[PDB]
């Protein structure tokens, strides 16, 4: 039992970064193992290239408030969809080397990526973009616990 928020922190349209906001909550009676859990963004590539992702920053906060950073342990990968939608041809999935949530407990994940030769996305046309001040409960994005859907 999770929830999932979500924002993009830059609403510009035209941009050679894009950076996903996620934060999940633990709303269940048990631990989740985070090293079971993925999130994906869906977008369209807007010209295919080779693209990398890196983790701003993240951290697993407790029910009390304790803070665990985690930024290394936050991974990501580009996948293609072999059907594509108008708004989306490819995910970046947001994995994890490892880490628990307890109930209570969330994690928020500042992730950003970009294409090697750092050329321009449209954010415009892609499924996931969410302008926001802040996460907002957002069902564009979608989350799986060792592969079965938990949020979407
Ligand atoms: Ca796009």
């Amino acid at each position: 039992n999770l929830k999932v928020e979500f924002y993009n922190s830059n609403p510009s349209d035209t941009t050679n970064s894009i950076n996903p906001q996620f934060k999940v909550t633990n709303t269940g009676s048990s631990a989740i193992d985070l090293s079971k859990l993925t999130l994906r963004y869906y977008y369209t590539v807007d010209g295919q290239k080779d693209q990398t992702f890196w983790c701003d920053h993240a951290a697993i906060i407790g029910s009390n408030g304790s803070y665990n950073g985690i930024t290394s342990n936050v991974k990501g990968t580009f996948v293609k969809m072999s059907s594509s939608t108008n708004n989306a041809d490819t995910y970046l999935e947001i994995s994890f080397t490892g880490g628990t949530l307890e109930p209570g407990a969330h994690v928020q994940i500042q992730g950003r990526f970009a294409k090697n030769d750092w050329s321009n996305y449209t954010q415009s046309n892609d499924y996931s973009f969410k302008s926001a001040s802040q996460f907002v409960e957002w069902d564009q994005v979608t989350a799986y616990l060792n592969g079965v859907l938990v949020w979407g």
